[PDB]
């Protein structure tokens, strides 16, 4: 099993969600970036795994789930089996990370990508170890009911460049945004 990473898009006011959807109008190319980064494995014969909370799973349009070309794992303590279309269900983040190391998935899983929401991000971000955050900075305020946790810059270093990640300002639907990659190792 390869690297552990979080990926998020976030507004200036740290918003990630509103009413079970994104706070901003759909950004097609941002979604294409998310798909590209999470799907692409750097190892032959292997697949990346995505971990998400229950509400995140149901926020994804049915036509886009499961997230194609990746193993889809949902976190829930209420569910008794994986949701329709999903591949796996775990009851904690630790339990999910162990499952990747079982004979089942040990040699099929390359990268692990936590794709939301807040509580999964928080726990991952504050757990000791090697972790990268792929953060899309939406450069406006958007009314939100769900927020990204604090990035501690004492631990997380913003990388000055990263292969496959554009460094200039993007714009869709009159909304500017930029891609960032952070790395910690503790
Ligand atoms: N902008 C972005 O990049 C992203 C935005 N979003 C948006 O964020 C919102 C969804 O996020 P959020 O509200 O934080 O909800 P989550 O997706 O984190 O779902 C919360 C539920 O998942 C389960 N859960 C979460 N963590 C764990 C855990 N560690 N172990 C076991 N179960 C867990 C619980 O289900 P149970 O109660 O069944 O135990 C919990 O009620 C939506 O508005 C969505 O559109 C989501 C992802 C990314
Ligand atoms: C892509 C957002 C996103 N971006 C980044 N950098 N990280 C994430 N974790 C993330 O979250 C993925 C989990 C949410 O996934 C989706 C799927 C599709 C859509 C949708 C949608 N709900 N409605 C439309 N019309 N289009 C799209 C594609 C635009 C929104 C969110």
């Amino acid at each position: 099993v390869g690297s552990l990473n979080c990926i998020v898009a976030v507004s200036q006011n740290m918003g990630i969600g509103k009413n079970g959807d994104l706070p901003w109008p759909p950004l097609r190319n941002e979604f294409r970036y998310f798909q590209r980064m999470t799907t692409t494995s750097s190892v032959e014969g292997k697949q990346n795994l995505v971990i998400m909370g229950k509400k995140t799973w149901f926020s994804i349009p049915e036509k886009n789930r499961p997230l194609k070309g990746r193993i889809n794992l949902v976190l829930s303590r209420e569910l008794k089996e994986p949701p329709q279309g999903a591949h796996f269900l775990s009851r904690s983040l630790d339990d999910a990370l162990k499952l990747t190391e079982q004979p089942e998935l040990a040699n099929k899983v390359d990268m692990v990508w936590i794709v939301g929401g807040s509580s999964v991000y928080k726990e991952a971000m504050n757990h000791p170890g090697h972790l990268k955050l792929f953060v899309t900075r939406i450069m406006q305020d958007f009314e939100s009911d769900t927020f990204f946790p604090e990035i501690d810059l004492e631990k997380y270093k913003l990388l000055p460049e990263y292969p496959g990640v554009l460094s200039d300002v993007q714009e869709e639907k009159g909304i500017k945004y930029k891609f960032e990659v952070y790395e910690k190792n503790d």
